[PDB]
């Protein structure tokens, strides 16, 4: 019964061909949605009650458009979503952390604006864990966003959002100074010719799969949706088509921000990336991604790859990692395991800005420090095996993978266990 | 000899990755699509497309067939539509080089337990019209393909049967409706409301492939390009949807009420047509050529062996097109399941074989009006540069070119044999 | 190139020109061969072990230390010819000869005894002789044995009744030499520790055009198996009266490494020959030189893609650690292990690494010869009182003796993998660690 | 049938690893195409029996080696007389004759540093005996193979030259001389002695890699067989050194001591031809040919597009043959660096061309002695069916059997074009 499940005989298929014949409609999805979902914060999705419908339907990052709407009126939005988020806290082994993000209005006429300049001074002072910043043209353009933010903003995610024919063509430069790469089809189909749009979106995601970086496919994903209760042909298949690029993030706008049915819309994009990942040829994947890696003497880089190898031998749940700033998680993030990544942290920010790595799944661990750096580390373990069994990724038997560190602080995980739950 | 300009168009630098990361990272926006469309496109003719003159701008724009839809309408009506395609068509015949065949296919109503009444009525009009394809409606099993072909009674067992797959029944039986039918076409709307909505993508995809494995032709129909029914232009996500049935590998894609009812008819089929053309250069070739060449069986079909060698050696030397004598357009057929970069130019006498060749992705159907020769080595090289003379004027070929011709060593269709490399002069 | 473009940095060009590194970056297998260098130095300690066949040649005190020297880590003792007198007076040589080295582990080579049976002959089942050779065997406390002739399951099954229950710890590998011994290859191999392609009964057994088949067929079912194979016989075979062997004999010998030979070994050219020593050097530096010209980019997948899905952690933590001893090119994988098992399991994906293997067995550690890249460490000091300390002591004897034996060098990356708890069968510890 | 599918190694040739291919090769599994590397003989004392010649043609010598290290050339040209004599002896029964190449290996430079006076009397001596091929010794760089070159002086223009790779110099400088040669010998003796003997495997490997990659005969030589100088058998060493050497894509491997002055020289020759055939069985044909096409470039010679669509159609239909017509041998190498698993069978008027093509692996020369028709496409059609009838009466084809034939459009060298797919009647 397991060898039928989640794609299993068309993820043994020899060719791609023959993984695309074994695909199986009745062949059902059990891992946990690895694709996050990124809802724009609107008219439609504002009352604490809506956005609680929301982070139970699958919103894990809340986007608030800075191009139109007042600094009060995105005030009361974030208050909004940390008052629905807040309302879960009871519960820390089912407590689901929630981005929030700050989309820039942009350059337009001139350098970075006079408006932004205020904006992201803003997002600092409201503690917003990412900004897309629009029209990025350039490295110097991030640069610009990075001393805007200054040293209060410094562990802020920066996601350049490629929208223009100069982005795609300083694409490698924007990228290496980025944290992560939206593909704003919106405006990029308007500066490149609309048929051109699908060759941008497949390069910039392959570059960022290669880069180990995190990519947001956005804008007309579910469009119809904001007034239709049911999407388009064309509009799931674009979804389904997003993951299996491999998109770290998809994204509503219009449909969470205005629509009639943005509950409907988030939970339609859970359907269709649930399905989806389950579509993925991990085969031919893992061994281009393990290829293309460069080798690295940083043990973190080198216990990652172990950990991901190990998981796939054993067909492990859970690999539970131990994070400080999201790092040993993302570096695991980047071989897409089919195993789910259980990041167990104490920072609340690391926890939110985890979302945008496919595959990890934040739990913010609350308890104090023990006296005995070992007990202290194994007790975050036993947290993340429990929210595990808890939230249904875990089932006494089943194997899992565990990676920490050495010592105290970031930077020195080296160490990974194969455990048996229970 | 070709040129650095030449390595940098229709995706080239992406072409030579070694992996298919390194070749989405290697797809470039700049580098422009250099081959003809080879994914056909199938309109539905409606009220929105149904002037002689309407026609002739959908033909220019690159519709390959017409659809009637006979869930609507009448016999009078869709008879009407028929003469109108047909006079729009014709009306291109005077310059024989540039001709282009249009097929007219007959999409079913639908079932009721056996083949509807009204369904045996609406065939045997398709038979009396001339028409060359059916797309037969909600197909569950083989013995439903065997219902229509029956229905297509004495003087039709030459139009090309399509099963419609829009249930659960007929995802599950697949295989035993593929064996007995001419192609399959993916009716993703109905079928969107009979398994989840989620899952359609799914189905798609195992139909697809299951169709290239076979060599059969595959059509992804329904919502493509929906919202250009009432605007100029398509959402982000309808064009993605069109790149990625082509990328898929769908031989066709259709539009429906963006050319039946909606305001910009000539403006979707321009749209399907820009989108493929990038979308068929995007195709990674490398790993494609090699799982369909090791997915394929060993033949002993002369047919299909020079069809295997022939693609093999397009690929070698970057032919800008394969020129292949048919008579019922199966030569075309075989070239076409190896998925060649070069252009499939088929070369035909028989005006069915012509509009029916559509159906397989990359072929360009050629009418030969001209006279039998005394000689038939004469007969079969005036053919051959009459293939050449055409391929000039569309710019598919240039003088220094390297073609690749298959031809038969006697007259009569199932004879192919012979594949030479030639040199255009 | 970006794929190495740092390592290249750090490490310098020079490193990325040795032990056959540009041939081994290579993307396909014939691109690997037009990279092969002569001037590409191998760097890696020999990974496939020696069997040297004792007799009048090489049966000295004296002969058989410079034999040690020369790189022997097997001893075989022919039951064919000789008496029991003269094999067990063999024994008592070899075991002076390698107790010799034991002041230290940077000398110690532990060197394993194999009792090779005389065989059934005319009969069916097991010989006398072959049961009071087998007892003999026991009774001497030899580690392996090479069954003669095996022809079905139930022949091993034979041979390893007649050890009987003190027996037990012996290693049984079965000798193909017919054409019985060929088809129902997977039934031995499935019930015998490995298997020995013993080419000279079969070359008139079968046509002698035939024996490469059955020499690759049997080494690719016991790669994927797990288990180790020996090729053996005539590969040196000018060598019993020549100082230097013919072009065919250095080519066969690198091409049962470059196969996938665990072992190879030496009979004539060892037992009766007039260069003993001078045939263990020949198959020493051919075979560091074979290992390097293994293309490991496509063995490791095929390894892992042929591999069943296992739920042993020992299995899944040894594919973990060879797939980080690759990720930043690691000199060595430290295991600690019992019963040899642990090293035994990280050997059967074929890493470059070396596998240090720190054992206080005595009898594991002359065991794990039978295993390509396996270098046993035999611990001497008495336990600890706390376990984790007695473990990190037996890892840090690891680095040292790396160090000390230029396995290591400070600043290079060492993957280390132990168990949670003491006994054999816990292995699920990987950790990476840096030697300073 | 299930008995074809079970020879020639045929379920090792299906695997989808190189593991799983290790894995079924079957010692049960019989050879069934002809043998294709070549065997090289050495003539002397134990080979120059007219008699003794005859039986070592019949068991397989397809060139004849002279070793001018030592022997007068009254001695040689003794021996040369001998050899053509025996292979002359078989040529009353032209479906059956079987052209043997004669090969000059020079003594080489010894102490000095360019082409020996000893050298320049051996050239011209070759040149006036009308020799196929020249082993030139110690090849240390491109001028070496050049001084060769002149000093066959305009007469020898035909004439092979194969270079010697016998020293560190012309390891490190081999790309250099395999530009310039005609081939490569792996002159494994003396390379033993000038470079340390563990790593002469590697030399062997990366060479014959890269004349495989370059489309270049390369001879693998130098004690193979030693022991079968003076033993009946040889060792287990041999016989697999033999087997590695057919393996790692040696196009000829050759006997030196066992033929010249040995007392088995026969059985030697024996050997090497049951080792060949069951080694060629044992290559791993979907990896290597897989290889062999990523590596090489895209033509336009029509020449090398036509054997690339050839090789695909002889894998797709298990071809027995492709008949080749050629007049230099040019078609038949193109054909033969791709590794068909179908003899290639070249039909030549060109006596030098039909000893010479048996440096390629796979190449079957046939001598066609009949006069030209009038029509050429007749005179072509009866040397396709000499090949034919040559291929039935060798054991090479069977009724009922496809072959592909490769052709020209017109007479002279250099205009092959066509691939044509015929059944065997
Ligand atoms: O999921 S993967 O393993 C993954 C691996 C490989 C490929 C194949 C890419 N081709 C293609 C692209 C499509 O969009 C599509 O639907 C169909 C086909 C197709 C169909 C065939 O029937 C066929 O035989 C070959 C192709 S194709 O090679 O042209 C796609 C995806 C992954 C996805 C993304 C990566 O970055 C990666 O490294 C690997
Ligand atoms: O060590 S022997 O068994 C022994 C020693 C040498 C040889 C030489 C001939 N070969 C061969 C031929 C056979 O028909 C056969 O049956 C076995 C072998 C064989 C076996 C081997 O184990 C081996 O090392 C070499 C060969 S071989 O292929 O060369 C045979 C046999 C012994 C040694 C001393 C003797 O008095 C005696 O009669 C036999
Ligand atoms: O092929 S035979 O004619 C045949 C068999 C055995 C011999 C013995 C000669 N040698 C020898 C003698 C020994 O006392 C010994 O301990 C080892 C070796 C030996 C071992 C080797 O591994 C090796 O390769 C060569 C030799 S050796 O040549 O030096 C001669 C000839 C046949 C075949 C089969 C037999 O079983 C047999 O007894 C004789
Ligand atoms: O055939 S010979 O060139 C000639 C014949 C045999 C030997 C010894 C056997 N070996 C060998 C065999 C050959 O067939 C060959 O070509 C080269 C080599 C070779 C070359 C070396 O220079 C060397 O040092 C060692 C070897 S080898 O030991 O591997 C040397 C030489 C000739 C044979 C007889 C003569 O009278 C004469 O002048 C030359
Ligand atoms: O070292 S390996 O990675 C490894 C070893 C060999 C192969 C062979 C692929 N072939 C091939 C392809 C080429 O382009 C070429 O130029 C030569 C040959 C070749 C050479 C030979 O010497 C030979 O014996 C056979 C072939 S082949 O035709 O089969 C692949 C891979 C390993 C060795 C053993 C294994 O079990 C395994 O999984 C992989
Ligand atoms: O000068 S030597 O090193 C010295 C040693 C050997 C040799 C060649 C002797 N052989 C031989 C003799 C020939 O005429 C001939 O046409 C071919 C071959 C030959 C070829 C081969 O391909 C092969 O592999 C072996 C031989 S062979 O050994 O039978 C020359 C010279 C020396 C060695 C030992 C002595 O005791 C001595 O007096 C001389
Ligand atoms: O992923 P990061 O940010 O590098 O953090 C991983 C770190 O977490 C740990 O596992 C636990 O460290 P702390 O106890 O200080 O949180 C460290 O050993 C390791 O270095
Ligand atoms: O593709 P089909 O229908 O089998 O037809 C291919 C046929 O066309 C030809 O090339 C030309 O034949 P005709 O001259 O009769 O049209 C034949 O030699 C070959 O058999
Ligand atoms: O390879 P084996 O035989 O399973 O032994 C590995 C064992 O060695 C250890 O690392 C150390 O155990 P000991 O204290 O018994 O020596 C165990 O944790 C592990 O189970
Ligand atoms: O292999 P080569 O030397 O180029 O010769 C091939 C030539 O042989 C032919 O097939 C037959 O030519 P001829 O009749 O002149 O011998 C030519 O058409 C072709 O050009
Ligand atoms: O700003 C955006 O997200 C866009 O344009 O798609
Ligand atoms: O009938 C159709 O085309 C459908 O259902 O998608
Ligand atoms: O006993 C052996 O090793 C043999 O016969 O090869
Ligand atoms: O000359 C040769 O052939 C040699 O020296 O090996
Ligand atoms: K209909
Ligand atoms: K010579």
């Amino acid at each position: 019964a397991f060898f039928q499940q989640q794609q299993l005989p068309a993820a043994m298929a020899d060719t791609f061909l023959e993984h695309l014949c074994l695909l199986d409609i009745d062949s059902e999805p059990v891992a946990a949605r690895s694709t996050s979902i990124i809802a724009t914060i609107g008219p439609a999705s504002r009352s604490v009650e809506r956005l609680k419908e929301m982070i139970k339907a699958g919103m894990n990052i809340a986007r608030l458009n800075f191009s139109h709407g007042s600094h009060e009126y995105h005030a009361e939005s974030i208050a909004n979503v940390r008052e629905a988020v807040e309302s879960f806290a009871g519960s820390p082994l089912s407590y689901r952390p929630v981005a929030i993000a700050l989309d820039t209005k942009g350059p337009g006429s001139g350098g970075l604006s006079e408006q932004d300049v205020r904006d992201l001074r803003f997002g600092v002072e409201h503690g917003v864990d990412i900004v897309f910043a629009s029209f990025v043209r350039k490295a110097s353009d991030v640069a610009a966003v990075r001393a805007a933010l200054g040293p209060e903003g410094h562990g802020i995610k920066i996601i350049s959002k490629i929208e223009n024919h100069e982005g795609v063509k300083r694409f490698d430069e924007i990228l290496e100074v980025s944290d992560g790469i939206m593909v704003a089809r919106g405006d990029l189909g308007i500066e490149i010719p609309a048929e051109k749009v699908f060759l941008a979106q497949k390069m910039m995601i392959g570059r960022c799969n290669l880069a180990g970086k995190p990519v947001v496919c956005a804008t007309q994903m579910l469009e119809s949706m904001i007034t239709k209760p049911r999407p388009t042909r064309a509009e799931t298949s674009d979804v389904a088509n997003a993951v299996l690029d491999g998109a770290d993030c998809i994204m509503l706008s219009g449909e969470t921000a205005k629509g009639n049915f943005p509950v409907e819309a988030v939970k339609m994009q859970h359907a269709i990336a649930r399905e989806a990942e389950a579509a993925v040829y991990h085969r031919q994947l893992f061994e281009e991604l393990r290829r293309a890696a460069p080798l690295s003497r940083d043990p973190t880089e080198v216990t990652a790859i172990g950990a991901v190898e190990a998981a796939f031998k054993c067909c492990a749940a859970a690999i539970i990692v131990l994070t400080t700033t999201g790092r040993s998680a993302q570096l695991l993030s980047r071989y897409r395991p089919r195993a789910a990544v259980i990041a167990v942290t104490r920072s609340a920010q690391a926890a939110r800005q985890v979302h945008l790595c496919r595959g990890v799944f934040p739990l913010l661990y609350r308890e104090p420090p023990e006296a005995i750096w070992a007990d202290d580390v194994d007790r975050r373990v036993q947290f993340g095996i429990e929210s595990g069994k808890l939230r249904g990724f875990l089932r006494v038997g089943d194997l899992v993978i565990v990676v920490t560190g050495w010592r105290p602080g970031s930077g020195y995980t080296n160490i990974m266990r194969v455990l048996s739950i229970s």
